[PDB]
């Protein structure tokens, strides 16, 4: 029988999946919503994509925590994109904190209940806090839930240099670990394109080391670059998330950066980070240890002090 | 070299068609529309979907008319979604009239200065107006210029038969033609499961009369249920035409029903109305009439006359 | 975890079939065979391909019966092509039957003991009676096992039509009942175009009733005459085959002819025959009775006769 | 419209090529063969999938060469599989040669006469040496063609390291250039998981140097491995043919290892050889030269001299 999806927040992002879910014919979707109605609004609309796309999946609104029951993977995007009072230059992930934590046991208790077995991505932010509230409320295994930062943000770094370089964006490969958010380590030591070091085409004045570090910029501030001329993503957070749900569902054990629990890597412990894992039936069957040096580890561990620190003003 | 789609109109359906084409990989794309740079926020955020999806397609935002030049698809959102000042319980396409008209004009326009062999859909309410309003103003041939109509009720049509009999959407073929709007005309008569007429499985008391009866009335007013809950219907409208582009992009020859220039078919000529039509490499390749008794004709002049009326007012 | 498809038999359209497999990724595969090492050197061959399909099915050959342990759907295409002594020109699926019919039961025997849970597709002819045997044998729920025909022989007789229209191939519906073999039965009168009776067509001369006598001919001879050209047909039952059991695999209800056990429909019981079903997550899940006319209802019982006819001489 | 494909040989890998396209619905197909009836028939088998596809791609028989006109892309398999007179256990690729040499020219005759635009795929062997011939005889510019090689090579290499280390087959990386038969330059240096250098897996024992030298022995001999199980290799050939011919002509710039014309990269000109290269709409658009060390360059030299040697015996 059909996967049971869940999408706990029916906003921006969980509209997108919801249409791609039923693109990708992957399974039966609920989108859950606090706000009355229009979760049900947007699954009708999206149900009859159906016919178009050859596809046969469900999708029904809900606003009954308990439609959880039965959950197979469970995606979560509730709570606030903006601190209520904050212009949309001084955006800022952290400031999301005091409008997110709450909702996060709230989930945690419903999922413990309604669907212990699941699959969970975490998306609120700041994600990698997020997740391990998460992760401890709702009492899932450490295998079991992820939470979504270096598909994403290595989607940008990748396209960008695709299009300096004019080849397939997919060809060119890259790493950014740490976290999700303005302290995200970007690897350049790290970067291929066609499988070849990056390096070899800077040799080769393909691409200089100048662009690079104004791509690499560019990178981290892409959020704040969308928003300074029309909303908070949701397009490629939607695409990056359910590249992940579909890795587990069918068991297709691709290498994706995402967040989850660190138990030595890195020299870290009892916090979630952003690193290369291994997604397929199990969930995450592997944690890959990027082999980095010390001045790569000395941002790796900026990024975790950043986490910590936002983890206590949650508490 | 990959086909230019040039979306004059970067709303929400807008939106949902950009990431469509890249899931799709059918051309680069450029989002237009006259509101300062959110477009160009959309386009970035749509691009990084290349990663995700294997594709490579540019996606370009823009505030400027002539950047139409070279476009081989132009698909027309543009144009008012309410009545400012009218309540959702009232909502009526009629109303849009008089907020899209001068809007086609100005369209039609650049068309013919920028490019004149492009295949253009229209989807601005009322759209079997709006169409040919920008097809006289556009200068392009007949064959090059549909409305969007008929594809998107009949996905709904046959979603909630679908539904009812527990089979894949798509095995429910049904047509719904003369006009998009609360006059179009659904044909019982031409309703198939599986190729089957529909009536074999009434007579099996597998569906009855009086729930098609409702089905029909659901039909008519989804998109009415639809702001009663949440918004303007966006998700599958932009299905509906990206399965109508990608038929005339790479030949598909699929009949699809469309908002297209009569000349004598159902007795109609010097209007457009919808009905079945095959597009492929040539756009409308054929123009099907529908073999309706008196009954059925009688009601297709009924919409008719509506798109009449409003072509009068608009005028 | 993934599904385990397992094909009895490595020949012609088992290679086909874990082709298209690994296509569209349905499940790990394997090619089970009496012949030493042969579907091992397919098998490798054919797990290349993940690279090239982004996919991530594993693909394996097998000599031992045993290995069908575990199996989630599996297909029989095992026995003979042709009676070995008999020309090209005097084919017959009904000289098969003396030289498959043995090979049903020990195959039967080997699902009841490893898979009896599984799907099964029956493919070796003449299909309507090996498909019963394998059924008595495996003692399988009849809801578990079918055999192919319908999808195989309509889609010769869509194609042909498609050509001649100009249409999409898949906007061509058509059924064919009864038997697959000389006595297949095509009902003219459930052809459809776009969901438009194929009558209005042949009013409108846009193609004509002789056209449609010699399409017909041609369809109940296409295997023949494409032995009178080359070999016995492999791509396109391969990819029917794949058709029903990907509609199985993903739960997509879709209305596909196929033989499946009579239960009283068109008056017979206790005998396979081709008829439209749905096929989903529970199998067999409907099994649809078309309203056929006396004289249809006399095509079918000569269908029904000799696959009887041939049952008798099987045992 | 659509795009024109001619497949010049209508053999194993001709027949896997034309199933392919149609799933893909990448263009009108032409199986043209030397044998009489034969390409008609697979032809006719192979054109009833566009039912089961969704796709409306023509595919048709030939036996005359002028068919060839107006071809967009030519895929040359026309030629011998073993030398008539040699064992299994011996093959070689070496052997075709005096088989095949005279069959490039008769081919580039009609090319240049028929479709001098064409983008052309040679797989012939020894395939660095056929494809050379083909462009002095054809009168293509270097761009437009290349011949197959390390898609396919580097498809088993990378199969192989993601079934040890359980991870998604597209996610390793590899190169293997020079040419393509026993004289193949693996790349060590030069693979990756996930992005991330396989050295890094070494380094954690979850692959061992030793291990590695196995797969590479693999890898070199799979072709002969298939043979003494099965036969020549035709399914993963195929796949690697497409993926290289649908680079071309949906423009998506993929870096792949194909056999270019040399004018220096390596030290090398005048001669064909296996390197990464860009394929989009202009052809062949990027020839990337790998920064290999000296031990490296001995044997890319070994590869170039050994296609050197056997150019000489074609002449
Ligand atoms: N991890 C990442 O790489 C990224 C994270 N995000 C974050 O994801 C979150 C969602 O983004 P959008 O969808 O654009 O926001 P949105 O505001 O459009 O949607 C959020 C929805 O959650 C609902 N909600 C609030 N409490 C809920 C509860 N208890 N249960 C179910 N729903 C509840 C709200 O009514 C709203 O509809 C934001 O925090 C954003 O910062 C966004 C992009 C990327
Ligand atoms: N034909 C059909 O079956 C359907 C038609 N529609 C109609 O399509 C239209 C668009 O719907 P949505 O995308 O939801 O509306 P939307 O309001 O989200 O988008 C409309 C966009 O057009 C822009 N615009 C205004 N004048 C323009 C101009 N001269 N050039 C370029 N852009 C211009 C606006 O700034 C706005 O961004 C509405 O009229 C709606 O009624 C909607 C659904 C179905
Ligand atoms: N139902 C339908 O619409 C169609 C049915 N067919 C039938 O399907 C059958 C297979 O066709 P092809 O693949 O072209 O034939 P094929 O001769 O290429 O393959 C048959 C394979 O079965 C193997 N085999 C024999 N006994 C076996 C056993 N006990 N267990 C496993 N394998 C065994 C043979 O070694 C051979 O490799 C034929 O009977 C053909 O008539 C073919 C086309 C359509
Ligand atoms: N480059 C590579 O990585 C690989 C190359 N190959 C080579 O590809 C070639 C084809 O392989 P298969 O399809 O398995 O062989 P095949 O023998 O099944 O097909 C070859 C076909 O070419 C036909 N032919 C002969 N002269 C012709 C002409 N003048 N015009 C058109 N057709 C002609 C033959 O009748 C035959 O049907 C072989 O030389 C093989 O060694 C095979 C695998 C990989
Ligand atoms: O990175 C993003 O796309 C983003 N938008 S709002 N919150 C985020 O992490
Ligand atoms: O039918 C629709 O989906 C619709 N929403 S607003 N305007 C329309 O025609
Ligand atoms: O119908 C066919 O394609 C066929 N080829 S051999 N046996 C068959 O039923
Ligand atoms: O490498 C191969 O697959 C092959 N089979 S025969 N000739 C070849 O190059």
């Amino acid at each position: 029988p059909k996967a049971k999806i869940v999408l706990v927040g029916s906003g921006m992002i969980g509209g997108v999946m919801a249409t791609l879910i039923v693109q990708k014919n992957l399974g039966d979707v609920v989108l859950f919503d606090i706000v009355k109605n229009m979760p049900h609004g947007k699954a009708l609309d999206t149900s009859h994509t159906n016919v178009m796309a050859y596809s046969n999946c469900k999708v029904s609104g809900s606003n009954t925590y308990d439609d959880l029951a039965g959950a197979d993977v469970v995606i979560v995007t509730a709570g606030f994109t903006k601190a209520p009072g904050k212009s949309d230059k001084e955006w800022n992930r952290d400031d999301l904190l005091p409008l997110n934590n709450k909702i996060m046991i709230e989930i945690g208790g419903h999922i413990k209940k309604n669907c212990p077995n699941a699959f969970i991505i975490v998306v609120t932010n700041p994600v990698d806090v997020m997740v391990q509230l998460l992760h401890q409320h709702s009492g899932v295994p450490k295998n079991k839930i992820i939470g979504l930062g270096g598909v994403l943000d290595t989607s940008r770094l990748k396209y960008y240099i695709s299009q300096k370089l004019n080849v397939c964006p997919r060809d060119v490969n890259a790493h950014i670990v740490g976290a999700h958010g303005n302290k995200m380590v970007l690897l350049k030591r790290y970067i291929t394109v066609g499988g070849i070091p990056l390096q070899e085409f800077i040799n080769n004045k393909l691409i200089s080391d100048a662009e690079l570090e104004a791509i690499f910029d560019r990178t981290v501030n892409t959020a704040l670059e969308i928003v300074n001329l029309h909303a908070s993503p949701y397009v490629a957070p939607a695409a990056a998330i359910i590249e992940m749900a579909e890795s587990y569902l069918k068991d297709l054990k691709k290498v994706l950066i995402c967040s989850t629990l660190l138990e030595g890597q890195y020299g870290h412990s009892d916090i979630f980070g952003g690193t290369p894992v291994v997604l397929g039936a199990n969930g995450v069957e592997q944690v890959i240890e990027l082999q980095l040096n010390s001045e790569e580890k000395a941002k790796f561990d900026e990024a975790i002090a950043e986490t910590k620190r936002m983890k206590a003003l949650a508490h």
